[PDB]
This record gives C-alpha cells, structure tokens and sequence, in this order.
C-alpha cells in the first residue's frame, strides 16, 4: 500500500529535506496538490482512513473545530505571507492556516541544522503534545522531560503546518517590501534568490515576520537596552543514551538562587567562574552556561580584552580549542563526572559544538504590529518570536513568549479580518504586547489546558484597553474622512500668507507652533521673534482659549511631538467650526 508507507516515512522523517520529499510524494500517491490550504488537508485524511494515524486527526480537528476559527472561514479573504521556518514561524503558520487563510511561508535556509535545546513551559508541552507531537517524536517530553532541541521543535511544527496546506518555500529570503503601484495592485515580498514568478506575483494583506533575533521589517524599530557584560555559551555532547548516563540528573538553573556554595567549588576546582550553568539531557547532553569576561581571558578562552563586545566574540578572537576545554570542565565538574568522558557532539558544520554568545542586551521592538496602506491597498504587518523580544536563554522563556505573540498576531489578524479599524486592531494588540515580557506560568492563567486564541483564556485579569486608538496613530502609516480635507484646504487658506508657515497635514506641519499662530493671528487682528516651539504653541493655546472660545484639544508637548493627528484634527475643527465662512 503506498499511501501511507510515505505517511510513515514522513512522519519518522528527521531530515527537512525528507519531510519535504515524502509530503510531496505523499501528495502525489493521492493526487493532492502540496500547497494546500485545508481543502487539500481535507482531501488527505478522508483518503488516509488506517489506525494510529487517526489519532491525530483527531487532535487537529478537535483544535480546528473550536469556535474562534470557526469551520476555517474566519480568514478565507486572508492572504498572508510568513517569514521564518522557524519554530515560531511555523507555530504561527498553523494558527493562520486553522484560521482558513491563504499562508505561504518563506525560510532562507533549506535545513533545521541548530542543536541547541529549549525550555518549555508547561502550556506549550500541553499546546504541542495537542498537535500530535508524541507521533512525530516519541522521546518528546517524556516523564518529566521539560525541553526539546530546536531542530526537533521544527520538524514536528514543520508537518502540522504541511499537513494544514501551508504553502512553503525554501532557500529564499525575505529582503523587504514591495509596494502597491496602483489601487487593485497588492502588496508583494522583495524576495531573493529572485523566486518563481508565482510567488513573485503573489499579493498578500498580511505580513507575520518571525525572522528571529535580527530582522524586523521596515518602519518596526528595536528598543535596545544593555545590561552588564554578558557572555552567554551552550555546548553539546554526544548523549548515548546508556543507563548510566540516563541517571544523571539535569541541572535547573533557578539552583544559581538557591545554590552558590557550587559556584564557588567550580570556581576553586577549575578556575571557572560562572554566574549560572543549566543542563538537559536531550538528544544532546546540553549545556549552556554564563561566563565572567575575566575568567574566559585568564583561561585562554579570549585572546584579547576587546572593548566592542561583537568582536571580543568573533571568531578571531575565539580560541575553539581553549573554548572547548572550558566548556568540557564546566560540564563535568557540575554533573560530577557522571556522564562519564564528554565527547563534543557535531554541529552542523561538522565543528565540536560550542559556541559563545552576547547574552548583555534586552531587546524589545517598540511596538508588536503596525500598518500601511499605499492607494486604498492596506497591509497589517505582525512581529513574532525573537525578533518581537530577545530571550534570556538561561530562563527558557523563548518558545513560550514566541508562542504567546504568534496566538496575539494570530487573534489581530481574526480582528483584521472582521473588519475592525486599524487602530482598533493595533490598540487591542499593543494592549496584549504590553504583558509579554512580564509573562510567566506564575502570572499567567493556571489551566493551561483551556488555552486558546482568545487572550482572555491567558492573561488573568486582561485589559485590553491598556493601550488606545490614540496611541498607536503613528503605527497607522498611510503614505497614500472627505471632511479632514475641508478642513486642511480651510487651515491652509487662513494660515496662508505667514513668513515660514505652510500647512501640509496635520502632524509635522504644525509642530513647530507657527501655524497655529498664524491661524489665531488671522482669526482676530490685531492682539500682538525666535522663542522656541514650545512657546510659540504654548502662547497660541493660551489666546485660543481665552480670545476664540477654544479650549486645548492636545497638550502643547503633543502638538509639538505631532504623534496625536485625531486630536489636532479634532482641535482645528473647533476653529472651522466657529469661524466657518457662513452657515
Ligand atoms: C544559533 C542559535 C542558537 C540558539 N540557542 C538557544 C539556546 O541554547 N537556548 C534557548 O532558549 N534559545 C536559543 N535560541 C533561540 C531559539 O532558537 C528561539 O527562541 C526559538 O527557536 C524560537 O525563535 P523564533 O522562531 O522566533 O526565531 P528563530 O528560531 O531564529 O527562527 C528564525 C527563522 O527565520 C529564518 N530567517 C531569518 N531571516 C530570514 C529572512 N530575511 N527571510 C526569510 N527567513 C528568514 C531563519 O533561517 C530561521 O529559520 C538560539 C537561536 C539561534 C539562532
Ligand atoms: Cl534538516
């Protein structure tokens, strides 16, 4: 029987390129096109009807049936394109496909080569094992195994999302935007190595970027923040899976509060001085550990005390042999020889891995979605996954705040898609945003078994009025009411005539205070230079109110700052108002 002799192999398939060979070979010995959308996952598990495969049928129509996506509908008028294969790009893809939209998803790799290991909060492991993980990895957190390897994260996320129908493409990446040129005309991705021209001519209204810790789309900026010096380094050792080896217990990390008698042991035994070291016994004997600069000089780690840290950790300045040593020693010490002789498991490259890394900054994006809308074309644009917020590693926060924005973008995209107004969905969403960094399984709702799309099922306590319309104008990007331009046509008639006033919109225009000046100054002659903006707005404010009848809509700070358009608008209408031509 061919039909699901390739099911298994694409199941137990650890290779990317295999899920790949075999989803295509199953779709061929079904006659079912790969690049879905659910139509085509339907067509599949109604001509797949054998046992232990009907399992997960039944997780994901389960999740699929619950109400918020409806029967697949929420979204059909959705056309989204994807950035990032990654694990958090993938765990996104399948909520929007679950959602009924059209999602095609772009990866610039063409492998999962990464052997790192993540923490798992225990509503992800219930949200995964759920998707029918346990299928597509048996050794998935099984007893109290609490994590799982990058790579295995991404094959299994990678075959629910085939399965859903999500179009994917690799070896492509993502370079930016290329706008609408006329009204009917969609937004399209700049891709390279320049794709087929089906995806070239492909159109989407949403863009879901989860590129990972050093890609944000356009017009998203990154709030940096740094900490003290921080030399984060992970490690991976050939785990043979003896029984001995199988006894040796992890080490947590939350010890480093509750332990530093051992710190000081490590310290005396191997002149290694950490701040923390965890340990999970995984495909790999993971280590990650957190390292003092001096100590890594002193032991030969780093060549040289390079002030600009990028280059105090770039390979020239890497010592990989005395790395290794380092890593080795730390590893035994703190698992007391148990493990028996470390050997360095392959990276990807074919190098022992280890390997050092800033851990100093805090990164957070400023906002978590934005929008632009060039000639009536709009396009919502949602971050998730590292590149939204940079994770502790040693805290394990990664998948789960990853998994919480991709459940956020995948709720403003529902919004989006009911019609809600820009600034609703944005407000609603910079609301959720808001929590994210705060979030832990403590604060967070206990019955993560009821988790769902809806944030209300999440976040005790939820205020998702946090953030409003108001405040989130300037991520309403509109580069392309009939009455704003009444009014703007009426302002620049009155203005019109003033040494270095000339009103353009309903922002910058106005910011440096002499446009309303002007406007006051021609409403009634004869009341009253280089004062500052402030005074200029400040003055004008004041004789508006007093003279015109016109209280201050903005604040003088808000007029000169022109991120409160509305509110101006909402202002100058007062003076058009009182002072229109006639009736
Ligand atoms: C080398 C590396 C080692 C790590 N080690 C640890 C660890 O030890 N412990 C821990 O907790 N976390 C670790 N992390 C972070 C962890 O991997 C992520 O939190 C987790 O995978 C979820 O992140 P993500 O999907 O948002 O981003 P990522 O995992 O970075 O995935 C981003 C995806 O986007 C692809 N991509 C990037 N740019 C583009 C582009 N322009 N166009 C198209 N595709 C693009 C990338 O190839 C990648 O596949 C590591 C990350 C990296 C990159
Ligand atoms: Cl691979």
């Amino acid at each position: 029987n061919p039909a699901h002799d390739h099911f298994e192999t694409f199941v137990q398939a650890q290779l990317c390129q295999d899920v790949l060979s075999s989803f295509q070979g199953l779709c061929r010995a079904l006659g079912v096109e790969s690049g879905g959308g659910l139509s085509q996952y339907h067509k599949i598990k109604a001509q797949l009807n054998y046992w232990s495969a009907k399992s997960l049928w039944a997780k994901l129509d389960k999740r699929a049936s619950q109400p918020v996506y409806q029967q697949g509908q929420a979204c059909t008028n959705t056309k989204c394109l994807v950035v990032g294969a990654g694990p958090c790009g993938l765990r996104a893809a399948v909520e929007l496909a679950l959602l009924g939209a059209r999602v095609v998803l772009v990866e610039k790799r063409i492998k999962f080569s990464r052997h790192n290991v993540l923490h798992l909060w225990p509503f992800t492991i219930h949200d995964l094992r759920a998707l029918g993980a346990k299928k597509f990895y048996g050794r998935f957190c099984t007893g109290t195994l609490d994590h799982i390897s990058i790579r295995q994260l991404q094959l299994l996320l990678l075959k629910v999302a085939l399965l859903l129908g999500v179009e994917i493409h690799w070896g492509v990446k993502f370079t930016g935007l290329q706008p609408p040129p006329r009204k009917g005309s969609g937004w399209r991705a700049q891709l390279q190595p320049n794709p087929p021209a089906q995806l070239a001519s492909y159109e989407f209204d949403v863009l879901i970027s989860a590129a990972g810790g050093k890609f944000v789309p356009e017009g998203f900026t990154i709030r940096e923040m740094r900490g003290k010096l921080a030399i984060g380094i992970t490690a991976n050792f050939v785990n043979g899976r003896t029984v001995e080896e199988t006894q040796v217990p992890e080490i947590s990390g939350v010890a480093r509060i509750y332990n530093q008698k051992f710190f000081q042991s490590l310290l005396k035994a191997t002149g290694i001085d950490l701040e923390n070291i965890v340990y999970y016994k995984d495909e790999t004997h993971y280590f990650v550990m957190t390292a003092k600069k001096q100590c890594l000089l002193r032991l030969g780690v780093l060549r040289q005390d390079l002030s600009e840290t990028d280059q105090l950790l770039g390979k020239a300045n890497v010592v990989p042999e005395a790395l290794q040593r380092f890593a080795r020693a730390a590893a035994d010490f703190a698992t007391h020889g148990k493990l028996g002789k470390l050997e360095f498991a392959q990276d990807a490259r074919g190098r022992p891995d280890v390997a050092a890394f800033d851990f100093t900054s805090m990164m957070r994006a400023e906002s978590s979605a934005r929008v632009q809308e060039k000639h009536g074309a709009r396009l919502l644009l949602g971050l998730v996954g590292d590149c939204l917020v940079e994770p502790f590693w040693p805290l394990g926060t990664g998948v789960a705040r990853g998994f919480l924005a991709a459940f956020d973008a995948a709720w403003m995209v529902k919004r989006w898609a009911e019609g809600a107004g820009p600034l609703e969905v944005l407000a609603e969403r910079e609301s959720l945003y808001q929590l994210l960094s705060q979030t832990s399984p403590e604060n967070m709702h206990r019955n993560v078994a009821q988790y769902g799309l809806d944030p209300a099922t999440r976040y005790p306590n939820l205020n998702l009025r946090a953030v409003t319309p108001n405040q989130v104008q300037d991520l309403y990007d509109m580069m392309d009411s009939a009455g704003t331009e009444e009014l703007l046509h009426w302002c620049q008639e009155q203005t019109a005539g003033f040494p270095g006033v000339h009103v353009t919109d309903f922002s910058s225009s106005w910011a440096d205070g002499l446009a309303l000046c002007a406007l006051v100054h021609h409403l009634q002659p004869g009341l009253l230079q280089g004062m500052g903006a402030l005074e200029a707005t400040t003055w004008a404010l004041r004789v508006a109110e007093h003279e015109l009848g016109i209280t201050p809509v903005l604040s003088a700070q808000a007029v000169m700052a022109g991120s409160d358009p509305l509110g101006l608008i909402a202002y100058l209408s007062h003076f058009h108002s009182a002072f229109k031509n006639t009736s």
